[PDB]
Formats: C-alpha cells, structure tokens, sequence
C-alpha cells in the first residue's frame, strides 16, 4: 500500500488546527499502527460522531522525527449518512 | 447525496458472480439504506474478515425492478491492514 503521506492540508480544517502538514507520513491513529490510507481510514471510522480526540502520530519527510497530534473531534460526522473521513479533516493525500 | 451507481464490476468478481452490473443503483447493503458510496463503505467495513453473505440490494438502471444479491464472504479479507472494501468486490464506482 501506498505509503500514507499528506500531500495538502486545507486551511483552517481540523488537521491545520491540530499541526499536521503536507509532507508528514502517518504512523498510527489512536495508537494503533497504520501503512495506508485504507488502515487510516478503518481508524477514523471507529470515531465517526464522536467528541475527545484523535490521536495521529506523524513523522516528518526525511527525518526520524516523529510527533504527536490531537485533532479535536466535536460530534465529528455526526448525522452524516456519507462521510468522507480523511477529506473530513481537510487532508488530501498525496498521489503522484 | 451522489446517488451510488455501479460504474463497472470486473469479471469473475464477487460482485460479478452475485449478479451485479454496471448500471444498476444500490439501495441498502445488509438491511440497511444507502444514499451513496460513502455510506456504502460504512456498511461493508461492518463484515471485513467474515464469511457468509453480504446483502446488496439493487434497483435496474431506468426501471423500478428492485433485487436482492447475495455476494458471497469467504474469510473476506480477512487480517488485511488497508482493505478497499468496494474494490476488493470488483467494483468501480460510477462517477458523474
């Protein structure tokens, strides 16, 4: 699988306020490992209306650096009969 | 909501050997309503890694001649980290 990097981030979405950025490689999602968008994507599913936090830990393009990142989840999705979880959070992944 | 139509479904798919063809509209997937192909995924997500029958219930493309097709589960990707559940059915959505 592809690997999971972010190519945009929209601005003002809950990923720009959560610090994540073009570039980062996701790792794991509420501590649980992920190598594609499809595993990032079953992750977020199980959080669809919820409020807490998602928990989404990044490295950065060509480091070892890895960090963090609390997306804020305020009844996130909910309602919604045909969610689009990762563009929810303002990410586009990067496809070349 | 992009009403979910069948693009196209690959031959000696599972959703080719349950009988569905391009053309036709899903209306609710294991009892359940759907409204697009968003909600669609939401649905076959519930059944990853299971055996017995997924439930695809379809309207005919130009008519109101609804069936019932049972697409047959086999251990259905099971232990796979990032599924495309709709793809690993043969399936291509129809896209405007």
């Amino acid at each position: 699988s592809v690997r999971p990097v972010i190519g945009s981030v929209a601005p003002e979405s809950l990923a720009a306020q959560a610090g994540l950025e073009a570039g980062q490689e996701l790792l794991a999602v509420d501590g649980e490992p992920v190598t594609g968008w499809n595993g990032v994507n079953l992750q977020l599913v199980r959080r669809l209306g919820e409020s807490g936090t998602l928990e989404v830990r990044v490295q950065e393009k060509g480091s070892n650096v890895d960090s963090t990142h609390q997306v804020r989840l305020d009844g996130w999705l909910k309602g919604e009969d045909n969610p689009d979880p990762i563009a929810s959070l303002g990410i586009r992944p990067w496809r070349p």
